[PDB]
């Protein structure tokens, strides 16, 4: 039986007995996401060129006006703001959501893949609404996931229930589900880390980078793959396993990528998935931040993959 | 004053005073890049998933045919077919094409970027159309290029006059011309290979990757992406300048790309626009093919970059 | 603020403190009525003419598909099939929808407009739900409307908060809110009936006709337009005003168009637009239906104008 | 074997060992044909309405339309529906074609979403001078090509030359206009007459007993059917395809018409008349009335032979 996007949040809505408020956000999020899509695969360019006589910014104000408009938010931090959005009194809703609009797109002049990330948590005291709100550990989201404008564009959806994949059909707009109940390999065979920065690795990731490429025993070496577009590299490492990183060093001691809108929703993808998410040193959904744009170092992937680095990682510790 | 690629393409013919032969096989091949993108987006994909109650294979009978019933080509060599397809003597004409119809389609599963590559020659014989007729080298191109099916559909389009890049509209399926003559980075900053081979890499394919990460001047290292996907790596080291490379291993004794319908149509790209594309003992554009599935290694990008991995290689003989 | 047709619907079942049963049903239903459109405009024609090496049976069957898949039907009926569809236990709802899923469509040969029909009641009793279900009053309908596949695609919904129109925008798979809460012209200048038919004209729709054509009064003759398919005639005149024929003559004494899913939904969109609808000898939607094809004669459209109808037909007793 | 029309224009062209000139020009058309209906389905809609937080449509077709014919080199001259004045190519862009056009006809009532089209007609340049305004002054007869876009319940380009005509169904998906209906004809006779029948206070007495005879023939026969979607290129193509007669004729109200000679009728009759049907003014064949305003009127009645000569008959009996 054929399955959508807003049907399938319908039905598990109406299966909880909840009061329809996430499921009219997540509504309005995929409908930013076509739109976001559409733009990205550059509909409408002809006329840019003059046929007739700011893609990150258009990203941030499609997410922005739809969950406002959507009467179910609250907070909003965005990458591209430096201070969390806090919506006005008529349109306040329950839900706190953290995104970044367009990740990667710093390289996509390229036309490398891009996509949007979102994390969904609900607010939790009953104060007027500020940035404080926003500042969960992941482990409190309600919902998490990420539009990968590939190839095809697909909306991976992580819930409690689990994770949850949908293609885009351009042809009709609409999210049609083609993977239920979405699990990592428990081991995989790829890692994927910018090895040009290797002057700069911590010695853990030094020898744990190596072992892969020089494995002590008889086993295949692992294969390397890095887009630099981290939408891209999860989703690549979620549907072939292996393991992700973006680890910290003596230059960056918190790593790069940013904890509210990045690294966790991977790591809840990844969490809801049968995988796993550290940074190093503790688990990337148990951090508690202290500011909305603070970065956190991230491994993540097949548990095995990642169980093997925290033991070369606490080798050096 | 706007530009398509028919237009451009039509315009150039009636300057070289041409048949018009080599604008209708390039208006079909257009056709079918649109037909590609089409499915690679999964237009219709719902129908697929029972709304109403292969990629690869597709790509390569869109190509085919569209070529076949141009009235332009005679012989046809593609990555899915292991003898050379001979057309038919009412649709013969002087061109022979060989292309790989959907490169990097073996990753699709994970939505990695894919792309359509091609390369045109004219029939160099006067026998009776064979295989024979696709074992020229690369020098004898006389219009190369590649479809990346990316975040957005760009075709790259190489002949004598240089490099034009035209970028899918897909509201009304027209091929914009948005770069004129481009031309590559002297010098870049990103280097691009499966560092997982390292087990198998040449003694002079090593030094210059440390070179990449520990520079002796220590100026900045270089940065590293491999998507993975030969159309999504190249076209990234024509935007933004630098060095590719699939050289050989224990697997690939020869390499593994696929000389006629990879490298050659890349290296042609790559030449026109100013840079280099080397074997390592020779020019891609140089090697006289004997096999038309033949693999040849290929280090290819901005010429500084190819330069300096020449000297090293002299260094190691 | 922008608003989608789910959003909207959401937004409404909500307030109503539903179950979610109908916004189910009418997200299903724009789901089929967006594939619909697709193939009316030739989406993917080229496949059919050999690029690579119907219309209504394809309609009904992605309105019954997605009916039956969205558990929120018991009972359907189509002007393609004789007997109403009995939807199985395990999907059964509560509600039964009468639908033309593309009327208009004899005449889709020369690219006439065409469109989907549909009212929705809600169940009778608890025992097995049966084709008597659908054998309902036009008075009963719980919502109604169309889907104008013209120049634009367009759906129209009527509910007791109102009627609506919404703008298929075909970049995004979305339906944009652009008509709110509308209302039909008092008076409009436009009369719209086959004039074909003329020898077999009820003496009242003679003299209405007339009138119109030379005002009593000497004020300017109203225009004549008729399309040949009543969902593109009715649209024009919810939105231009003016009255809309297809009378019982000498040869079809109930009339042509069907009552259960063409003349109930657009009198009841009629209605709530603040438009009339008769038979001629009582409102449409007053009519109680005997069989699920049964016809009905119908004229409708600005009240005035329908009023005045109404007063020649009471002088011809 | 697929055909498109790029590739059919193509085909002809190295046929007739031509320049490249026309089939540039109508290669530049089609590309403007497959923006206007982008605009006409109403893509990018939910920008207007704010979905993140320009023209009108008859205003961008024919800016579409003028800036590619413009920028194909194939023109000197541009007539269309929306400009006063002929337009004359620059220079540098300069070509040898005339074209007139409609770019978005029946546009009145597009706001009910009713069919609309754009209605092309192509001259050579005749004369030596400089081009003028004049070298569009040229009968129907001269048309080296004509044709039309219907924006209906799908996107077709009926295009009409000496070898006849040829319907391209636009596929969306990929953005080409595909052949599905070669050397079309139209039937010798139809069943349905087309006209604005809101008029007939005023009608010309031969328009009267005509329409007369269609509604009561005198033959005890069935009576046509009518149809009158009150959008030129949605009627006319109708009858194409179904065959019968469409007509918009002269009354003493209007004694020229109110349709315009050079890009709405002589078009259409040239589409007609290679189709195998005839379209006359009453008095005379539309495609040998010589224009002396770019922008004058003409009536025009249309289809299917037998249908049209009926008409002439009625007409002459009324002297
Ligand atoms: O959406 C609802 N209820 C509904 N009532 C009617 C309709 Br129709 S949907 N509840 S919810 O808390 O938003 C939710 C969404 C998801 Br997905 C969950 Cl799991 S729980
Ligand atoms: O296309 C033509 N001639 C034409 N005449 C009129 C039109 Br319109 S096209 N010749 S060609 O040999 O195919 C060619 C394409 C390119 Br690009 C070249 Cl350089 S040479
Ligand atoms: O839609 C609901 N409930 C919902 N709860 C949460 C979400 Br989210 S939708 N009920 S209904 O009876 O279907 C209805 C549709 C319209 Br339109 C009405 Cl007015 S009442
Ligand atoms: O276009 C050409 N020749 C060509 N040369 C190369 C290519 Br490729 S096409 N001739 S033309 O005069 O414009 C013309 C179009 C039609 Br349709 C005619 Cl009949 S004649």
């Amino acid at each position: 039986d054929v399955n959508t996007l807003t049907r399938f949040v319908m039905e598990e809505g109406r299966k909880a007995r909840g009061t329809g408020e996430l499921t009219q956000l997540l509504n309005s999020l995929c409908t930013a996401v076509k739109a976001i899509s559409s733009a990205v695969r550059k509909a409408g360019i002809a006329h840019l060129y003059g046929i007739a006589g700011k893609l990150d910014v258009l990203s941030n104000d499609l997410v922005m006006n739809m969950l406002k408009s959507s009467f179910a938010t609250c907070v909003l931090v965005s990458e591209e703001d430096k201070h969390a959005i806090i919506v006005e009194p008529e349109k306040r809703g329950k839900y706190v959501v953290c995104f970044d609009p367009l990740d990667g797109s710093s390289n996509i002049d390229c036309l490398v893949s891009v996509g949007t990330i979102f994390g969904i948590y609900r607010k939790k005291s009953t104060d007027e609404p500020s940035e404080k709100d926003a500042l969960q550990p992941g482990r409190n989201l309600v919902a998490a996931g990420y539009a990968l404008y590939g190839s095809a564009t697909m909306l991976v959806l992580a819930m409690d229930c689990g994770v949850n994949c949908f293609m885009l059909d351009p042809a009709i707009g609409e999210f049609i589900l083609v993977d239920k109940d979405v699990k990592i390999k428990k081991k995989g065979k790829i890692y994927s880390l910018n090895e040009g920065y290797a002057k700069d690795f911590d010695p853990a990731v030094t020898e744990y980078i190596q072992r892969k490429k020089f494995p002590p025993d008889n086993s295949a070496p692992y294969g390397a793959r890095y887009v630099g577009s981290m939408v891209a590299d999860v989703h690549r490492t979620l549907v072939y396993g292996g393991i992700f990183l973006y680890p910290a060093n003596k230059k960056s001691p918190n790593g790069k990528l940013r904890l509210l809108y990045e690294c966790n929703p991977m790591a809840y993808v990844m969490e809801k998935a049968g995988g796993m998410a550290t940074t190093g040193k503790e688990a990337v959904l148990d951090v508690i931040p202290t500011d909305i744009h603070q970065r956190a170092p991230v491994i993540l992937g097949s548990p095995d993959d990642v169980l093997e680095f925290l033991k070369v990682y606490e080798k050096h510790s």
